[PDB]
């Protein structure tokens, strides 16, 4: 019968490009980080059932500020987001994924902790990563090796090897156009074009640098709309975001989009 995952009012493209979700969210530090640098924890209040949980990690130098606007963007439709810092800012991917998947442990933790705000609003099932080049590298590292991930949804990906054919989670690749870190033609469409088993979208910014997925970015309405929608559809297998999560926005921002096996 009905999907005990659905969450929140059905959703319009408005819903999806406004600033905020429905549900009001609040936010922690993590007290004693437990395997990574350092966390914060989004979450929303008012949810009216456990929601998926996603963690996200910023790329090689950075910092929770590069990925922060991610947290009240997913929280406040009904996700709790850990961002975290990385034990070195010089970490490389595979630490990077490591960190990613210790940080989604410890919101399990802090789901059973009666002293945090999270206490038993998370389903530790349903889980999703996320996270910006070295990171978003490890976000498909995270996928690679813990297929029971529900989604992930990096941004401007970088790794040492592009060939992501293990990857069975359903998976959305942000681009950035103009990248000259990590070239789109050498980096992120490689990725995108090793998986081969997965429901996957590739969406490239026009004359985006590489930080055009992070905080401050011109194109939030867009940006934030695919990614919410891609973690509806595959944390909650929720088909309300069917054609939001599977459609070419067609979108004057928009200077690549691929995407094979959505539904």
């Amino acid at each position: 019968g009905a999907n005990p995952y659905a969450r929140g009012p059905n959703p319009t493209a408005a819903s999806l490009e406004a600033s905020a979700g429905p549900f009001t969210v609040r936010s922690f530090t993590v007290s004693r980080p437990s395997g990574y640098g350092a966390g914060t924890v989004y979450y929303p209040t008012n949810a009216g059932g456990t929601v998926g949980a996603i963690a996200i990690v910023p790329g090689y130098t950075a910092r929770q500020s590069s990925i922060k606007w991610w947290g009240p963007r997913l929280a406040s439709h009904g996700f709790v987001v850990i961002t975290i810092d990385t034990n070195s800012t010089l970490d490389q991917p595979e630490s990077r994924s490591s960190q990613q998947m210790a940080a989604l442990r410890q919101v399990a933790s802090l789901n059973g902790e009666s002293s945090s705000p999270i206490y038993g609003k998370v389903d530790t099932a349903r889980m999703g990563v996320m996270g910006w080049s070295m990171g978003g590298g490890g976000s498909l590292i995270s996928a690679a090796n813990n297929p029971s991930l529900k989604a992930a949804a990096p941004q401007a990906p970088w790794h040492s090897s592009t060939n992501f054919s293990s990857v069975t989670v359903p998976t959305l690749i942000f681009a950035c156009e103009n990248d000259s870190i990590a070239p789109v033609a050498s980096s992120a469409l490689p990725i995108y074009d090793s998986m081969s088993q997965n429901a996957k979208q590739f969406l490239e910014i026009c004359g985006g640098s590489h930080s055009c997925a992070n905080s401050g970015n011109s194109n939030q309405a867009l940006i934030g709309k695919k990614g919410v929608a891609w973690m509806k559809r595959f944390m909650d297998n929720d088909t309300r975001y069917s054609t939001f999560a599977c459609e070419n926005p067609n979108s004057t921002a928009v200077c690549d989009f691929r995407t094979a096996n959505c539904s």
